[PDB]
């Protein structure tokens, strides 16, 4: 059928997939009230636009921790990948290298850090961590990650145990996941990985400035706003809405990033007037990658490219360099 | 069917419409919010009438750019009339003359410059302006406009590229108006055209105060803030709520005009205490033409006076000179 | 059937009324937005109960305009009771007498003004006026008034026309009316109608402080702060919303009355918080004909006679005069 | 079933129990809009967790009123037990036997005073009292509560007269209750139970600031900051909106309680933030022994120990005595 919304991708999703793996990717924890306002956040944030501005050349080209993008919407780190097609993380790196954007690998993918290299060998690669109570099978995966040529490192540190959504209570894994992450993780052992690398490291799941404060104490180099998509702690704000205050917690020390709710690019461009450096996409991945595999995820990152294009020129913005905080106001 | 509302010929409308016009026509971008939000904006001002003021005799008679009219009630441009109605624009400003309010005429009309003048000698008539990459065919529609009659010139500046209808993608002409109209108009192009006529020039589509101002600097004669009926930038605020923002910004330089989402009597007055000259009516014309071509816009026209002038009435006003910022509060 | 609550008795009449008829009574003007607000607007108002109090013995009564009555829940006019129940306007007086609460009867009554006082000769009667073109019938039923032992006057002065209400239109009279009122009413008008009569004149369908203060100024006895049960103009707020405004303008020089969305006794108590004395009610009455006309209008009245005990109890008011502003907060 | 949070426990209980029984216990007074609100209140307060605080332990042990619990979740005072279930009270002492937490008995329990302490011998538990009008037998219910080892009284203020469930009234009892309840309650009450026992006792109901610091002067031992369940004034605030007015104005003097629409973990936590101590749950319990009696009880209080065992990991906090208000903004 004819998708031309990241929504139409997730409906088809759901026509489809067992209804068990729909739910697995779509599911938030508890009420789902965190998933419902990372989307509605992004509509209470309403777009104050330039006119007459001269948008006839619009270049959507940024920079990520040093490395050149063709756009500020990367790929987010989304488990089971092949769950959704038989290529999984293979077809999302190949449609990143087309699309001049990175990938940002789970480290609970099922196609290893070498494989993700050798299929996207072009491609602009990140590893998401987690710290393993296995701090030897943790080491492993770095060291792999700096040999396989990727370029920093996305340490996960909203989950100490895995959340509860609903669904899958009602439809093993999680039992293997909880015996595999350490939940004593505490900022000595950011410390540690920040000793065991010279890589770049991002912290994601931060919500709260003081812990935004804490990350740039520790010499990491990015900050990942994110509520892991709405599927950790139910109850917490959007990330839209907390995103202005870390901005202003790190001071321009490091770079900040969004992910959780980004379906259009109007999200995108609010997400920037208010000081991301970029956004990350998970749920509207997987939708791509069920689709079509990667000629789907190359959809998916092609509509929001062109939906960000069309609202940056109607917005009156040429490049990224020019999007500023009186764009929006909520 | 008996009609007695705007909403009725909307309903109407989509009963007799094939369903691809009826989309068109009723459309906003993308998740359409600020469509819905043109609406429920107006909802949000309340009224605070005054009692015992003897409206025995009200007079819904103003003027608009030194013109005078029957009621602060205007046609704004809407292309693709003769979709709705063999008659389309002839239809529209014959309608307009009996009523004696203004037409603007589409430059995407199918009926020429000329061809509305002779059908509406009488009527006060405006031109809606893009600045096409063709500067001359831009040139030759004012110096026609100037010729046959025309009172003045609304550019419009909030459409360097067309916005993202959903269902039109669903359901060409698309392609040939984004050949045409010029994506790098800036402030230089408006100062071409400032020189090119004498007629007063109104800005179309602007949402910020300080776009406003520009407009002011520039020479022109008014600003219409306008949203496109959220047909443009989906996100941003409703007209009705960034109306006194604009109003404040041009310090009662020029005239500040409004459209989207002008249904009844009652959004007329509240645009009107909130410092608008005149509304403009987008879609409602459409509707009427839909039911019954220049009767049909003529019972539009004639609903929305007869609202207005019982708005009026029961707020205790007997003309629009005493409409005054405290019959409304958000 | 068994109705326990004023919705109840609207659902019955809803079931055995002609739909023309049910509509005429439930609707309000155009959309029907301050209908619905003037029932949201009391949910909004929270009540913070006073415990341990001793409500062992819980008075009701109060005065309006210097007369006791047994509860401050008073009839409000309300015209074509005869379409409800044959019985109209001498069902509803009887019910007020077997009560010792008030009866403002509306002057567009079918029962004359001497049939109602022959019908309820030791109820509390009060005349609503309007100032018609005719001013000598005017005058005979302030006279008549006088002679049959009513204790007031309430001049509504809301309508100078008559509202749109859209049922009445999709379903002669309205004509008749329009021919009758006059628009032109001013405080003139107030004056005279100040020098016709030594009864207390109440200003019914104010809503704005500066109108509260005039009707002070022109030695009124009282204002019901009324949006004429949504029926007027729409989008006037609700008037509860309004009322602590019209309080603090009146500086307590005259009694202040509500009416508009009183359906529970928490509603009376809210009002009563918030300054007013008493409260009138409108469709309830008519939903209390339609049942079983004086019996039922007796039930409805019964209904918020408990209702309002209760919560007065249940917030620890022994009578109204311990009611006070720190029961509510919006 | 497969039941896995409260809700399931609800809709279980709805397929299960007569229709008049369960509309008695899901019931709230009047139109339900503070029923609604005490959970919408929940979802209004947000959570700001911190990241990377070492959660592998984490202990939920508290105390009440200078009594060890397992976890600050109590079960709160509900009549009918035996309605639910056969066992009533007797499974439900069982169920906090084995959790480790108290309960607070109703002075309406089908099982006496004696029978429940026999059940639950090493169970902590309360008694809730009415000041009955008859003085001998509330006397009396304090002294057996002496006697069989019940650790504190939990004496009701907001129960002068019952509140208005209109489905009770739709579906004998509230009048036999009515004829007991005291509806002359005042403080002056309060310092006869005061002076009639040593126990701790707990004004359970107050909401107003002022009453609280009344409640310190005349020598209790805590608040319950309760509506009942939103079964008595309709319209007053969500207890969670109420609490932090209610711990401010108490300085720190008694512990305050909270009940009223907890149903996750996550209020639980919500509810610690803002200052509570403890917080009891009455419905929950309910369906709970509609389930399956005392295991349907243990389970309801196991669902509520671990979500609250995961809020309060994924929000870093190791124990209670790190739940600070900087976790929660609404
Ligand atoms: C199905 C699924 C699997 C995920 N797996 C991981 C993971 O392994 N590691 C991780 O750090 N985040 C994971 N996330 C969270 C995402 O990285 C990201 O925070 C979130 O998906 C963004 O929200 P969105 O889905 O609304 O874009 C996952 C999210 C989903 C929906
Ligand atoms: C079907 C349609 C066609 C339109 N065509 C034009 C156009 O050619 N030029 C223009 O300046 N505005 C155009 N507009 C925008 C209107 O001039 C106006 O901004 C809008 O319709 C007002 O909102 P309303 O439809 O809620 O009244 C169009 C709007 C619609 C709905
Ligand atoms: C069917 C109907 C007839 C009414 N007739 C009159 C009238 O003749 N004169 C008048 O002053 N107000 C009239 N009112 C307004 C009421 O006096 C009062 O303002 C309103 O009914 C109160 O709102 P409620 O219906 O929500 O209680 C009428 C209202 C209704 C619903
Ligand atoms: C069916 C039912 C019976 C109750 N019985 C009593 C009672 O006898 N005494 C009392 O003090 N509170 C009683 N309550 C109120 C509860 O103690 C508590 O305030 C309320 O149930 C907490 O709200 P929740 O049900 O949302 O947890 C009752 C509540 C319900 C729902
Ligand atoms: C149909 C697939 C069901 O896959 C699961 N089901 C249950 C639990 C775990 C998984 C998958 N795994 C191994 C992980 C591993 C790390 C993760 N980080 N975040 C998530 C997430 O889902 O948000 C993670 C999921
Ligand atoms: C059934 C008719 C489909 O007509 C179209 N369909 C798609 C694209 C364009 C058109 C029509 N044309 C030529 C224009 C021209 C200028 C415009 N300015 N605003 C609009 C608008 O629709 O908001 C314009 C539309
Ligand atoms: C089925 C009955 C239809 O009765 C009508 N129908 C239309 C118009 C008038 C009436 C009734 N009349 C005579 C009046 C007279 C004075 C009034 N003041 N307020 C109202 C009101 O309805 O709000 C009034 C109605
Ligand atoms: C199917 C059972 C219907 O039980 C009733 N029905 C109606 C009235 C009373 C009861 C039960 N009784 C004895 C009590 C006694 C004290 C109470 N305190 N609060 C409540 C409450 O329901 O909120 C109380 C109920």
């Amino acid at each position: 059928p004819r998708l031309i919304c990241i929504n139409d991708y997730e409906q088809h999703a759901k026509s489809v997939l067992p209804k068990s793996i729909y739910d697995y990717y779509r599911s938030g924890a508890n009420d789902e009230e965190t998933l419902a306002d990372n989307i509605a956040a992004f509509s209470r944030w309403k777009l104050y636009p330039r006119m007459l501005r001269n948008v006839a050349e619009t270049d959507l080209s940024t920079s990520v921790l040093g490395q050149r993008v063709s756009m500020p919407i990367c790929v987010g780190a989304t488990a089971m990948q092949r769950m959704a097609h038989v290529d999984g993380e293979l077809a999302t790196v190949r449609a990143c290298q087309s699309l001049g954007t990175g990938m940002m690998l789970s480290s609970w993918a099922t196609s290893s850090i070498e494989e993700v290299a050798e299929a996207g060998p072009e491609a602009l690669r990140w590893l998401q961590l987690y710290i393993y109570k296995d701090r030897e099978v943790t080491k492993k995966l770095v060291r792999q990650a700096e040999k396989m040529g990727y370029k920093a490192i996305f340490v996960t540190v909203d989950t100490p145990y895995l959340g509860n959504r609903l669904d899958d209570v009602r439809n093993g894994l999680a039992a293997y996941v909880a015996k595999a992450i350490d939940p004593s993780i505490s900022w000595e052992d950011i410390k540690w990985l920040r000793r065991l690398t010279s890589l770049p490291i991002v912290a994601k799941g931060i919500l709260r400035g003081d812990d935004a404060r804490e990350a740039v104490k520790h010499g990491l180099n990015g900050i990942l706003v994110s509520n892991h998509g709405a599927r950790q702690l139910d109850g917490v704000p959007a990330t839209i809405d907390v995103l202005p205050e870390i901005v202003e917690a790190v001071e321009g020390k490091v770079e900040v990033f969004l992910d959780g709710g980004v379906r259009k690019g109007t999200d995108v461009l609010k997400a920037l007037a208010l000081g991301a450096k970029a956004v990350f996409v998970g749920r509207p991945i997987v939708w791509g990658l069920a689709f079509q595999g990667e000629k789907g995820v190359q959809d998916v990152l092609e509509i929001l490219k062109e939906e960000f294009r069309l609202a940056m020129a109607l917005s009156g913005c040429q490049n990224v360099k020019v999007i500023d905080k009186t764009l929006v106001r909520k």
